[PDB]
Order: C-alpha cells, then sequence, then structure tokens
C-alpha cells in the first residue's frame, strides 16, 4: 500500500543464439534450455541419453530482448528503478543504447536507477549472456592448475570461477546443465520522493512478558531537496493492530538510516514444527509525505529466540539448537534443488515440497550449499510450517579461488543474501561450505598440487570462510550463529573426533559398513548420512523405454552419478533381503531397503540424546529423473524413506531395538509435556494372527518431555526359539492411564530374507469418487513391506511401504486431482513373498 506503481516486464520477451539474427518466444523468468525445448530445438533432456545431445547450448552466447511503453506520466515520476532478482550469470544489460550493469553473480539482485535512460514511447531492454564456460576460459588458462572440483562434470573445472549454482554443473545425483538467462523476476517501479532499499526488524530482546524489537530502514531518496516525511510502522496480528509507532524525519538526498523502537507485550511466540503454532505478526514499514504514502515494506515476523549451543563438554563439543529456551531435537533432511532449471519450480511445487516436510514431523531443512539461495517463498513457507533453516553459503566440496576481485564478488551476494533472509523466522544459522575443509585435508588433494599452491588452498580457505563470512555475518545478521564448515571437524574416518560438532556419517554407503553401524557409530548431531534407491517404475518409465530396465544398463548407470552405485545397492540388498530375478521386483525391494536402514539410523540418532541432538538424512529431493539418495523423487511420488522418516520422527515413537540377542524398549518423546501413568503392552504374533505366550504389560510408565529412556529389556534366550524369532513379531502399544492408544510400533527378530513369510493374497475394496481412491486392504496372513503402486504421477497416500498384520484390515486413501469417477485406478500391490519362489 503505496503510490508507486510497479510494471512486470515477465510477457513478450525473444531469444537469440548470439548472432543468428534469428529471434523467438522466449518464457521470463526462464532458462536458455527451456526456451530452446519449448521450440522443439532441444530433446527433453531428462529422457533417455539426451544429456550428451545437450551440452552444446553451454559454449554458445545468447541474447534477450523485450520492448515496453513509458507514458509521459511515468517519465514525470520522480524515481523509476528497474531491478533484476537474478541474472544467470555473465550478463551485459542495455537499455536504450546504454550500458546499464555488467552483472557477474546469480546470486545477487540488482537494482538499476534508469528514469534518465527511459523515453515517452518505446523502450528497447537487451541483455547479452556470455557462455560462463567460454568466458572463464582464459581465466582457468591464467590459474595453471585444475580446482579439484569432481562434481563439475567436464575435463576443466571451471564451476568454481563463477559465483553460478554449482549443480548446475553436475553432481552425483545431478544432469549437468549449464543454463544461463533472467532466474528471478524483472520489475519496472515508478514511485516518487524514496524507495525502502531495506527494512530490517531486529530482535533485541524477548521474554514472556514483553519483545523489544528496532525497527531499521534504509530509505533511498531520489529528489535532490529536503523532504519532511513521517516514518510509521505498524504491528499486526490477523489484521488487528497490536503496535503503532512513529518518527518525524527529514529526508535528504540519496541514503538515509532510521531507527523506530517498538514493544510486543505478552508476545505470542513462534514455535517449530511439533511445539505449537508458527505465529507470524505482520510488521509494515510507510514513508508519508503529507498525505501520500510513498514507500512501504512489510515483513511476517516470528517471535523467537534460537541459539546454537556449540561447547566443550565431557563427550567433547555439543552441536544443539535451543528453541525458546528448550533444546530441540533436530529432525529434517539435506534440501538440494528442485530442478535442473530452477525458474520451471512453481509455488504448487514448492507448497508441496513442504507440505511433505510437514507432514513427515520435520522441524529442520537445510539448505546444501552447491544449490542456490532460495527464493522468498521458500523461507516465507518455512516460516509458516515451522521449519528452522540451515542456511549453507553456496560452496561446496573443492577449495574455492580467494583473489580480492573474487572476495568482492562473494561479498556482495553474501551481504545481498543476509539482508535478503534475515527477517525470517525460520531462519536458524549460516554455514561457510559443505565439506571444503574434510576435503582440503582428507579426500587429500593435497597429493595433487605442489606444496605451495596447496599451502595457497589453505590460507584461501581461511580468507573465505574463517574471516569473509563470519566477519559478514557479525555486521549483518549479528545474533544468527555462523559455522565455516559443515562438518566443522568431525571426520567420518575418525572415531576420535565424532564427539565434536555435525558428523557427516560416509561409513554407511562410502564406506559398506552395515546399517547396524548407526547404533553404535554416534555424532553430537548428523548433519548428513544416507543411501540411494532407484526411484519407483512410474518414474524410471518417464527417462527410460520397456527395453532399458536392467541394474547395471547403460541408462542406469546413466542415471547414477556416485559410479559404485548400483553396486552397492545390490551388496546392502542381498545382507537383509532375497534379491528378486526382475527388474521390477529389485526396484521395490530397494525403496524396502533404503526406507528400513536409514529408519534405523534415523531412529538411533533419536535414540541416543542427549548424546546426539540432531540428524538430518541426505537427501530430500531430486532435481531430475534419477537414482539418488532421496525419500521424494522428482515427480513428487514418496519413496518408503518419506513413510519412515515420519514414522521415525513422530512426536512419541516406541523404538524396540535387538543386539546381541537381547531387545531394548524406549519410549522417545518430542512433546513438551512430561506424560505419567502409561502403559507398554507387547505381544508375540505368527504370520497366521495367532499369538504366542502372554500380553507382556509394563504399567506405571512416566514419559518425561523431550527424552528417550529404556522401560523394558528380555534375553532373547528362553523366550523364544530360532524358529519362532523366523515365524512372529513383536506387536508394541503406548497407551495412557485410560487405555487410549498415544504410540505403537511393530519389530522382526530376523532379517527379511531370514524370515518364513507364507504366501499370501492382498485382497482389497475400491471406493473411487473424484480425486479419490479410499481401499480397504485385508490378508489373514502378514503380507511384508506392501507397496500400493499405481501409474498415476503424484498420487498421495495416507500410508504405503507398511506391514499389512495377519487378518488386520487397514483402510488407505489415494488422492490426485487426476482421479475420475469410472476410470478405474490401476492398482498393483507388491509384497516380499510375492518376489522370490
Ligand atoms: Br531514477
Ligand atoms: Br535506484
Ligand atoms: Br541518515
Ligand atoms: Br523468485
Ligand atoms: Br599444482
Ligand atoms: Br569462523
Ligand atoms: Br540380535
Ligand atoms: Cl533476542
Ligand atoms: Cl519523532
Ligand atoms: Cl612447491
Ligand atoms: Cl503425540
Ligand atoms: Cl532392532
Ligand atoms: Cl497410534
Amino acid at each position: 500500500n503505496d503510490t508507486s506503481e510497479v510494471m512486470l516486464l515477465d510477457t513478450g520477451w525473444e531469444f537469440s543464439q548470439s548472432g543468428t539474427e534469428k529471434w523467438m518466444p522466449a518464457t521470463v523468468p526462464g532458462t536458455v534450455h527451456q526456451d530452446l525445448i519449448s521450440h522443439e530445438l532441444l530433446p527433453n533432456p531428462f529422457y533417455g541419453m539426451n544429456e550428451k545431445k545437450i551440452q552444446w547450448v553451454e559454449n554458445e552466447d545468447w541474447e534477450y530482448r523485450t520492448s515496453f511503453i513509458v507514458s509521459e506520466e511515468q517519465l514525470n515520476r520522480d524515481g523509476i528503478q528497474l531491478i533484476f532478482e537474478g541474472l544467470d550469470t555473465y550478463a551485459d544489460v542495455y537499455l536504450n543504447g546504454s550500458l546499464l550493469l555488467k552483472a557477474d553473480n546469480m546470486f545477487v539482485g540488482y537494482t538499476l536507477p534508469v528514469k534518465s535512460v527511459l523515453r515517452k514511447g518505446e523502450n528497447h531492454l537487451y541483455i547479452y549472456f556470455h557462455s560462463p564456460i567460454r568466458q572463464t576460459l582464459p581465466q582457468y588458462a591464467s590459474n595453471g592448475f585444475n580446482y579439484p572440483a569432481d562434481n563439475d562434470h567436464h575435463e576443466k573445472h571451471l564451476s568454481v570461477f563463477s559465483r553460478k549454482a554449482p549443480y548446475s554443473y553436475g553432481w552425483d545425483w545431478g544432469i549437468r546443465m549449464v543454463t544461463s538467462g533472467v532466474w528471478r523476476p524483472v520489475t519496472l517501479r515508478f514511485y516518487d520522493i524514496a524507495t525502502i532499499s531495506d527494512y530490517y526488524v531486529r530482535q533485541l530482546s524477548l521474554t514472556d512478558e514483553n519483545a523489544r524489537l528496532s525497527n531499521e530502514l534504509i530509505v533511498n531518496q531520489i529528489v535532490p531537496q529536503k523532504i519532511p516525511a513521517e516514518v510509521r510502522v505498524n504491528v499486526s496480528l490477523n489484521g488487528t493492530t497490536v503496535t503503532e509507532v512513529k518518527q518525524q524525519v527529514t529526508l535528504q538526498p540519496g541514503i538515509n538510516h532510521i531507527t523506530l523502537p517498538a514493544e510486543v507485550t505478552n508476545p505470542v511466540r513462534w514455535m517449530p514444527n511439533g511445539w505449537g503454532t508458527p505465529t507470524l505478526y505482520d510488521f509494515s514499514a510507510q514513508i508519508a509525505c503529507g498525505d501520500r504514502i510513498v514507500a512501504e515494506q512489510s515483513h511476517r515476523i516470528g517471535l523467537r529466540t534460537i541459539r546454537v549451543v556449540n561447547e566443550k563438554d565431557k563427550d567433547g563439543e555439543s552441536f544443539y539448537f535451543e528453541v525458546n529456551g528448550i533444546p530441540m531435537f533436530a529432525k529434517g533432511a539435506n534440501y538440494i534443488p528442485q530442478d535442473a532449471l530452477l525458474p520451471n519450480v512453481t509455488t504448487e511445487r514448492y507448497q508441496t515440497l513442504f507440505r511433505d516436510m510437514k507432514e513427515a514431523n520435520m522441524n529442520m531443512v537445510r539448505i546444501w550449499g552447491g544449490g542456490t539461495y532460495e527464493n522468498n517463498l521458500f523461507y516465507d513457507l518455512a516460516d509458516e510450517n515451522g521449519i528452522l533453516v540451515w542456511q549453507d553459503f553456496m560452496f561446496a566440496c573443492t577449495p574455492y579461488p580467494s583473489d580480492p576481485t573474487f572476495l568482492k564478488r562473494v561479498e556482495a551476494e553474501a551481504v545481498y543474501n543476509i539482508r535478503r533472509l534475515r527477517n525470517h523466522a525460520s531462519l536458524a544459522m549460516w554455514c561457510g561450505n559443505n565439506e571444503i575443509l574434510e576435503a582440503l585435508k582428507y579426500w587429500g588433494f593435497e597429493k595433487k598440487f605442489t606444496p605451495e599452491v596447496y599451502q595457497g588452498l589453505m590460507h584461501g580457505y581461511d580468507k573465505l570462510f574463517r574471516e569473509l563470512l563470519p566477519s559478514t555475518v557479525k555486521e549483518f545478521d549479528s545474533d544468527r550463529f555462523y559455522v565455516h564448515s559443515s562438518p566443522y571437524l568431525a571426520n567420518w574416518g575418525r572415531p576420535e573426533s565424532w564427539g565434536t560438532g555435525d558428523s557427516h556419517n560416509w561409513g554407511v554407503w562410502y564406506g559398506k559398513k552395515p546399517f547396524e553401524s548407526l547404533d553404535t557409530d554416534l555424532p553430537r548431531f548428523m548433519s548428513e548420512f544416507g543411501f540411494q534407491s532407484f526411484p519407483e517404475m512410474k518414474t524410471i518409465a518417464a527417462f527410460a523405454a520397456p527395453e532399458d530396465y536392467q541394474i547395471e544398463s547403460e541408462v542406469m548407470n546413466a542415471h547414477q552419478k556416485s559410479s559404485i552405485g548400483n553396486s552397492l545397492i545390490r551388496t546392502y540388498m542381498e545382507r537383509d533381503y532375497i534379491i528378486p530375478e526382475s527388474f521390477e521386483d529389485f526396484v521395490y525391494v530397494g525403496l524396502v531397503l533404503q526406507g528400513q536402514g536409514m529408519r534405523h539410523g534415523l531412529e538411533a540418532h533419536r535414540r541416543n540424546r542427549p548424546y546426539c541432538m540432531g540428524t538430518l538424512y541426505w537427501q530430500l529431493n531430486d532435481s531430475w529423473p534419477v537414482v539418488s539418495w532421496s525419500s521424494i523423487d522428482y515427480y513428487g511420488n514418496w519413496k518408503a524413506l518419506h513413510y519412515q522418516a515420519k514414522r521415525a520422527f513422530a512426536p512419541v515413537l516406541i523404538n524396540p531395538i535387538q543386539q546381541n540377542d537381547s531387545l531394548s524398549v524406549y519410549l522417545i518423546s518430542d512433546r513438551l509435556d512430561t506424560m505419567e501413568q502409561m502403559t507398554l503392552e507387547m505381544k508375540v504374533v505368527d504370520f497366521d494372527g495367532k499369538t504366542l505366550g502372554k500380553k507382556i504389560q509394563v504399567h506405571s510408565l512416566e514419559v518425561p518431555a523431550n527424552t528417550s529412556k529404556c522401560v523394558y529389556r528380555a534375553k532373547l534366550d528362553g523366550w523364544l526359539t530360532p524358529e519362532d524369532c523366523r515365524r512372529s513379531f513383536l506387536k508394541l502399544i503406548l497407551k495412557d492411564k485410560s487405555g487410549h492408544q498415544v504410540a505403537e510400533s511393530v519389530h522382526f527378530f530376523r532379517k527379511t530374507k531370514d524370515l518364513q513369510l507364507p504366501p499370501t493374497s492382498v485382497s482389497y475394496q475400491m471406493k473411487q469418487t473424484d480425486g479419490k481412491c479410499e481401499l480397504t486392504l485385508f490378508s489373514s496372513m502378514l503380507a511384508k513391506d506392501i507397496f500400493i503402486e499405481t501409474p498415476l504421477q503424484g498420487a498421495r497416500y495416507s500410508d504405503n511401504f507398511f506391514d499389512l498384520l495377519p487378518g488386520e484390515r487397514k483402510k488407505v486413501i489415494i488422492t490426485s486431482p487426476r482421479i475420475k469417477k469410472g476410470e478405474e485406478l490401476p492398482v498393483n500391490i507388491k509384497h516380499i513373498r510375492e518376489t522370490y519362489k
């Protein structure tokens, strides 16, 4: 609500491969690749072997153009700014014969004063995008060594020279699409007197009784006179004013700094997912000049404390988050770009992914440093879903340059994004990079370079990650934690270091260690651990013809970038499952495997609180159709791992853990309230539905807030025979004093491959309407790890990848806007015994 007028330059753009004099319609925001696809000038880059066929684009320059009209009335506004929220990457901006800007950083928004260049009538904007490959060949040639960036899929590692999304050059789950273009919106704003260049709501203090805020405004006045104004900040909640403050000023030409204190008595705090409401106040700053509101800016603000506790202690060095005074065990995942082509990621897709996180009970997401600083919508959704955000700076897995020019470019992206993000309730901490010091010290790299260059890399590390970035956080976001790297010291190979900070476990997967190692190999905080899976068949069909379905085939090694890939999946599967003959059935067990194995680790982490205070698995999501460590595939389909993470992160969890022919049962709660007079009930049930022995009852159980506690141990010997352990399972239920159920769990006493699973039909009734299909499933005998498979991309399930227990009916709701009444939903139910003879 101000007097400015904004024109979106988001239609009527054209592009041209440089020097062909051929122009065609473009979509802006967008990418060169998508503009080509859309005129059938590229094949589907995700389909089959098209990866090799699309690389040529990275070697060309690309130009974009648009025309707009400006009226005499508009040209008579005091000020007119052209805003680029993003240019990828080396971009020459020309308006009406003027070079406005030589852009050189994908991660920076540019605000350009243009009134003096604009013309009544037609106006011509041209943007020239230099190939970031050809732009940096001479830079590389001058360097006289290749930076060891193995995820840059090219002999010459040119990524490290450019402030560009690292993953664009490739990665061990990624396609190489080194694209260009106007990747975020272009707006022209026509205004009077000034704009608000920045609005920071700085929390000075927070108690139950009062919140103290400093409203800090930078106002850019574009007229040459002194202008009396009143600054106003309105604090509102759900449309109702809570407090109003104002301040007389006389704005000077150029930058003005304005500071207004405001207080909220009896503040309603922002809570993370699980602990209550993620309450957001509306803070609105207005600049009023007489009758007219010349500038306004708002932020949604959450009133909370977040402290990162990173202190020497008996165990080494703690690493945990205290939210509103309470240690909060972190439960979430590492997030990567949702697409090879970032502007194709829509509002719906961002909303669905946060629905996926919130429904799996997560309270944290790490924006890993080989992606982007996410758009404003991402942080807004993290705010309104109660997800803490761990923000890496966009450096990952290689040393980077540290020359003055390079540092100046990084300082600019750090100041831009810190100011862009520092008003979000969700933002919890900054991290300098992903695994750069680990890589410098341990991946070797030392053996690859002269000592001279090595020493240059080591001092270069300090200049960027221990000086420039920490000092910048201290200046612009002084109450947020910064750490130079994840992991900061813990090395997976060095068990003595595990008590010290966050860990990236590479024992599971790279080191081939069994999932069971995660019960003994305990970190203070798991920032990264993971396991691959092939995605389900409807997702393979999207990139592969039926001809092409094989475990180490051509396209199934092309769709794996890790190279050890498909082999590790078979090696791990054989330990716990019978390997099926059919590709389809192997795909299904592979989803089950990744699910069970990772859930086991996620449970170990919560079980070992307080020693361990969080787990973020690698990885939530995918950028394209591919074999990856994801829990959600590129089309939004939940793998078994997503259902399993949800189960393992449930606020109260019954965790039966069997080691050394003994069972222990823990009760784990992340609730803020302590539960009293609880009963654990267990009974041993055979795969036919017959109870073995008596129900076991443990009464008088306290479940204190934010603890893991053991409530029952029993040696297996004398309780069940080896034959029994292959033939039955443990059913566990937790109930309050009044016998109402608050949690259940199922426990198997042997590896699935060692189970005597009876042959069985899962039968179902199906009630199908618009958008919806309600299945009632039944099997008189145990059906293990059932997978209700439909060919409908993106279908959501109330539940899936669960055991259907003997005799016990189970309701499952499947939903999709594409479910039409009368076209019966194709449904194929798989279970483990079905996969071998
Ligand atoms: Br201007
Ligand atoms: Br400006
Ligand atoms: Br000032
Ligand atoms: Br955006
Ligand atoms: Br060298
Ligand atoms: Br530091
Ligand atoms: Br055992
Ligand atoms: Cl504070
Ligand atoms: Cl005043
Ligand atoms: Cl040397
Ligand atoms: Cl609960
Ligand atoms: Cl176990
Ligand atoms: Cl329940």
